[PDB]
DNA sequence: CCCCCCCCCCCCCCAAAAAAAAAAACC
């Protein structure tokens, strides 16, 4: 009797809301397609799983912060060049003024298809992004160093003179602004920080990030990479040894971590990760230090079972497949 | 939590705010009331609220454009009759109309403040005549300059703290590990405002990733 | 029977927003 009544007036409202708005203005969540989770890799298979769901997010804000020198330009890159050979379209914001193309090139970035920007401030970087994203032709946004978008205020000025939280107050104004036209379109955008020191601060870490509180809420992903050391051929230092912390996911469950070498002018190792998570599957087999696959010697030391990886194509495509179908707990589609 | 009021639960990043809501929409699920969850920083995983428990195929979802559309798609359910919870999630995401047609780096004085003020008037009567209850999700923001009292604020203005029945204050105070697995997080609220009852009372529980809310952990404390 | 003539005066505000950054040996 009731149940019918109640009915009758959510269908209405549910009509009236779909004709003031327009037509899937509000709907039920299982029937919403929209409202899936799809991803894209990071060229890292050790950080794919890490991220739970195989990658990041569209539609969604990510940030990437770390120290000087932990590979933030480089795992950013690798994106690009993972998203390009799945036919995306991609743009790299550089507000630090510091992007080398032919490195670019070497990991793999189509140079001649990323859409560029060196924009002169905060303003018009910001802008920019929301052009992109409402035109719904650009899949992935790198803006490099939150840390150098600066307030046009703050360029007109002199040095010393005070902007109190003008930084903060574009990055909460811009974080309102893209986060619905970001889903709309199924634009991916990634925010690259620097770190600062907190002082006077109680005794949590006082490390912290550029440009206030607002991106930490906003982002559906958070990374903090590390160099925990180097990859030496003998003498020469040929690489980094990394390290990336989930710190936040709204996709899946987070604190989880990843490994992996960055090699110079080559980029992330992907059959050193292949390797590695062969051997923790109990599909390769290190008898101290000589690898094993099916009794085979692959080799004596990571760099020269990497190196047989290498030249055996279909050895590697074999243990890819199995690590796939095994480690990846929330697969989407 | 009190039916035809507002509730505001606030806290800082990945304390449990959405997770919190989602398990009072599921728990009301269960006894047959009709749900809706408007979603202004377009952050849901449907998924998610499936595993605590939300029943997804009937759950009302929007992910609307502006500040104002939001708060006129929840008038418009208040005065339907049929919705029994709706949740707002972030007044921080609530653009006004101007804010969006505008340029970043242009000024807005008080618009969302303003937005607000107008909205909890209009709202507060339309939620009592229906026995509806609204949740308000807020971010924190940190005042800077001369202080008086802590540096910690909420967004969207002054009119939400005056017509809030009920405050919730949440924080993530540690880790819930198996070894070395984080497995959750230890999690306190602390009740901050309160009408219907006496304030300042706090409750400690754990949420679990993929679980929501240890029922059985708080049920061994009050043991 | 016969024919119209002319204007007068204002009234009330509404709402916050946001961090930034190390410095230094001591025997
Ligand atoms: N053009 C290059 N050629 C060779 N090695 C490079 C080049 N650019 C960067 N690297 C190295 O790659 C490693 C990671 O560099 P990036 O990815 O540029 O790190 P990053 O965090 O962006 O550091 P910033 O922006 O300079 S603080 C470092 O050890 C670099 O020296
Ligand atoms: N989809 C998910 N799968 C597993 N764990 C999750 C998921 N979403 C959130 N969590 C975790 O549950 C805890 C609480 O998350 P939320 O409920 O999203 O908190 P929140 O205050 O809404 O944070 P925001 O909106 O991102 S600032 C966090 O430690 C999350 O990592
Ligand atoms: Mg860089
Ligand atoms: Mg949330």
């Amino acid at each position: 009797a009731i149940d019918e009544n109640k009915q009758k007036a959510l269908a209405a409202a549910l009509g009236q809301i779909e004709k003031q708005f327009g037509k899937g203005s509000i709907m039920r969540l299982g029937e919403d397609r929209s409202m899936d989770v799809e991803t894209i890799s990071t060229g890292s298979l050790s950080l794919d799983i890490a991220l739970g769901a195989g990658g990041l997010p569209m539609g969604r804000i990510v940030e990437i912060y770390g120290p000087e020198s932990s590979g933030k330009t480089t795992l950013t890159l690798q994106v690009i060049a993972a998203a390009q050979r799945e036919g995306k379209t991609c743009a790299f914001i550089d507000a630090e003024h510091a992007l080398d193309p032919i490195y670019a090139r070497k990991l793999g970035v189509d140079i001649d298809n990323l859409l560029c920007s060196q924009p002169d401030t905060g303003e018009q970087a910001l802008e920019i992004c929301d052009a992109l994203a409402r035109s719904g032709a650009v899949d992935v946004i790198v803006v490099d160093s939150v840390a150098a978008l600066t307030p046009k205020a703050e360029i007109e000025g002199e040095i010393g003179d005070s902007h109190m939280g003008l930084a903060a107050r574009m990055m909460s104004q811009a974080m309102r602004k893209l986060a619905g036209n970001l889903k709309q379109s199924n634009t991916l955008l990634i925010f690259i920080n620097q770190i600062r020191m907190k002082i006077g601060v109680m005794f949590g870490n006082p490390e912290t990030t550029t440009g206030g509180n607002a991106l930490k809420f906003y982002a559906s992903v958070r990374l903090d990479i590390r160099r925990i050391g180097a990859v030496k051929e003998g003498e020469n230092v040929v690489g980094s040894e990394t390290r990336v912390k989930v710190v936040k996911n709204k996709i899946a469950a987070p604190f989880k971590q990843a490994e992996f070498q960055i090699l110079y002018g080559e980029g992330i190792n992907f059959y050193g990760e292949l390797v590695d998570l062969g051997v923790k599957e109990k599909l390769i087999e290190k008898a101290g230090a000589w690898y094993s696959y099916k009794g085979e010697k692959i080799g004596q030391g990571k760099a020269n079972a990497t190196a047989w990886l290498k030249d055996n194509p279909e050895t590697a495509k074999e243990i890819e497949k199995k690590v796939r179908e095994l480690l990846l707990s929330n697969p989407n589609s």
